[PDB]
């Protein structure tokens, strides 16, 4: 069974993550080939390019990454043709067809932890390209609970000038007096960031961080476990669990040249979902021989532009078992709504103590209390 | 001299501006002859079809429209074939090559009016269907600027619940006990906006509301001239200008039925942009042949790997270093496709009517009041 794999340039973690995958959830009765294509996801171009090439060979769904700059591009041309596609890159806002989204949506959880901690005035970093899609929730609820926010793109800061102005965005934010903050940036910014929050001495008690993403162990967490701020976040992946152990004393000890980004004690979600989504995608598979469906090429249809566009006959068949598939994973449960969103998951909510970060409790999708 | 046109359905007066401005900026010497693609500019596989399509055919530039749905689908595909595109939608954020915009850019000019009326506390209302590049300046601003602002998002509210949620809307709004308004909504939601507003009785004194957009004069102002309410926006069409005036007496007399939207007295600053940009069009081709410069099968935009037209780049250039005044002034380009040297009407709505208070430059910055 063919499927395409749409990989962004050294997404290296998540490409060996894909390839464990493979291996573990493929059987003898059963092998999923894929075909891969490595490409800057941001351009719309290369991205319709990458489609409608393993649209000519006749894959049976797509496994991939997706930009703010890029999303549209993909999603219609799913959306046309009927091929499903399946992606940890951020939740589209809209009730998009197929497109089985296997990252869980974190405004709903950031938000309730805004109210947990009762804060009522505070900064909001984000970053262009994350989507935007947060930044309107924590804004149209500022308005409902009333709420002071200070919003701040920070994602158009280049190089350059990097240590230079993320400085002096401290004279510019220590103005409000601003304490408590919450960064929604990708790692890179993160990090960036955090740093430079160290180094002007801004990670000392009086203020609060939250980290508006599904990583929290991700990163370097000890830089600031003792400075004696606050720091919050958010994670989808629990190294309590049995399920992640097995895992990760197999991926700890992958040859690192052979499996680039393994050999490590943590796992990024990306790369987590990234080995999710092969479970899914197998399973759904199976499900379709467990119904004795014929979703085979009888024939096979080459272009991406022929016009008019023809979709997929069976290509209802392979969206509808791919979402309605439940297994438990790295990330927990996974199980789909008809919108191919992520539902019935579970976030673990989290604080830096000095002897390390503390799952201090977790939010429901259904409960939807921080329950503590 | 083959382009393609890419217009959104029903965009009517644009067409009719377009076909307008094909006529009299065409000659005996040099005639443009364009292919036109009418289709929903939100659909980036529309869209994207259309361009391959319009590259098959061999086009030269394509003058078109964008959503924020679309916008990098087009760009990217310029950006890479190196086909040029003329657009009056809103500018892009980025520095996208090969995009020759014609809006002017209004983060520049909404700031300033903002001081101009030393505000400090406000609404903003935003069209998510727009572009959000707006909202954050405000944003990025009040930070600066030490304002409080109260940011609502309005371009998802369905004709459902149209009315019935708007008002409803100043049962969540009146809490802040907001006086001071921006509404950034497509005139549609702009309309809509100000109806509900005078149907709740919030256009009376007290209020004062920002439009921001290029045309100010270009919808129903009347409605809400008596509420005695301040009512301030942008405008980019001098009505009073020499080259504007010849141009309506002609646009006011058009068959409404040869040229939908024609036979006005006032005209959409997209439509003026569009016939503008047949201007700026016409222009750089025939630049072209005053520097005796040669341009002429054209091939799959799906082709791998991607080999860029060749005099691709020299038409991106002849475009941008063009300079003419048109409906919207003074139209003159960078080297990133945006509009420089160019000027926004600040305007008022008296009881006598709407009146220009003044101007803001690129250049100068102020809200120059005069």
């Amino acid at each position: 069974i063919q499927i395409g794999g749409l990989f962004p340039r050294g997404a290296d973690q998540e490409y060996s993550a894909f390839r464990v995958g493979m291996v573990q959830f493929s059987t003898s009765e059963f092998r999923l080939t894929p075909h891969i294509d490595n490409l800057e996801v941001a351009n719309s171009f290369a991205v319709t390019n990458a489609f409608c090439s393993q649209f000519s060979r006749g894959v049976y769904a797509i496994f991939g990454f997706y930009d703010k700059k890029s999303v549209n591009a993909i999603t219609s041309f799913c959306g046309t043709l009927h091929v499903s596609f399946i992606t940890p890159s951020f939740p589209t806002d809209g009730t998009h067809p197929f497109v089985i989204q296997m990252r869980p949506d974190l405004k709903g959880a950031l938000l309730s932890l805004i109210e947990y901690y009762q804060w009522d005035k505070f900064a909001y970093l984000y970053d262009s390209d994350r989507g935007l899609s947060t930044l309107q929730a924590v804004l149209d609820s500022a308005a409902e609970k009333k709420w002071q926010v200070t919003a701040i793109n920070v994602g158009n800061i280049n190089n350059d000038k990097k240590d230079e102005t993320y400085r002096s965005l401290f004279q510019d934010l220590e103005l409000k007096k601003e304490r408590r903050v919450i960064l929604d940036c990708e790692r890179d910014k993160v990090n960036d960031i955090v740093d430079q929050v160290i180094t002007i001495g801004k990670h000392v008690k009086g203020y609060h961080y939250i980290i508006a993403n599904l990583g929290f162990t991700d990163g370097d967490l000890l830089k600031i476990q003792f400075g004696g701020a606050n720091v919050s976040g958010f994670q989808i992946v629990d190294y309590d669990d049995s399920l992640v152990s097995k895992f990760i004393e197999r991926w700890s000890t992958l040859e690192e040249k052979e499996y680039p980004g393994a050999h490590t004690a943590t796992i990024k979600y990306t790369s987590a979902l990234t080995y999710d989504a092969v479970q899914v995608m197998t399973e759904a598979f199976r499900n379709l021989r467990k119904q004795r469906i014929e979703i085979s090429r009888r024939g096979n249809a080459g272009d991406c532009l022929a016009n008019p566009a023809v979709p997929w006959g069976q290509g209802v068949e392979i969206e509808r078992a791919l979402k309605q598939v439940q297994v438990e994973g790295l990330s927990g449960n996974i199980k789909f709504d008809q919108n191919g969103k992520r539902i019935n998951y579970t976030i673990n909510i989290m604080e830096l103590k000095t002897n390390g970060p503390r799952k201090i409790g977790y939010w429901s999708e259904v409960d939807k209390m921080v329950v503590t």
